[PDB]
DNA sequence: TTAGTACGTGATGTTCTA
DNA sequence: TTAGAACATCACGTACTA
């Protein structure tokens, strides 16, 4: 509640159903739209934080969708 | 050899003072002189390879440094 | 309200030139 | 033989509009 839900960076509403800031939102936009597979490079449990978040789309998308964020409405 | 010791693609020559491909050595010359205190999002012990290098640039310098790479000085 | 655009920035990996 | 620069490409995050 005014902290994102994906990477506790401070939210700027709601996005595609979740409480998320800018960055999460534009993110979760570009990786659920393409086909792309996302490897993570550790356990698929990576922290997720202002700072790191670039480091692993795969977990951030999957991050993403536990917090209920969604393209189709 | 023919092995990168940092990811494991194909080692094109020593670089720096090890046995690297080509994207590990400007890699690591852009790492160690610009000090970017690149953060793992997981426990440092990220897997580096072709397809996951990219993700964790903090595991990947860490691995330079154990191959024994410098900038000698 | 929040989704879309488009920019500016920076990391990456190769080809080139020493 | 390898160091280093440059260019193209791409991921990222922001400001701005509606
Ligand atoms: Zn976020
Ligand atoms: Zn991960
Ligand atoms: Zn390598
Ligand atoms: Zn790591």
């Amino acid at each position: 509640q005014k902290t994102c839900l994906i990477c506790g960076d401070e939210a700027s509403g709601a996005h595609y159903g979740a409480l998320t800031c800018g960055s999460c939102k534009v993110f979760f936009k570009r990786a659920a739209e393409g086909k792309q597979k996302y490897l993570c490079a550790s356990r698929n449990d990576c922290t997720i934080d202002k700072f790191r978040r670039k480091n692993c789309p795969s977990c951030r998308l999957r991050k993403c969708y536990e917090a209920g964020m969604t393209l189709g409405a």
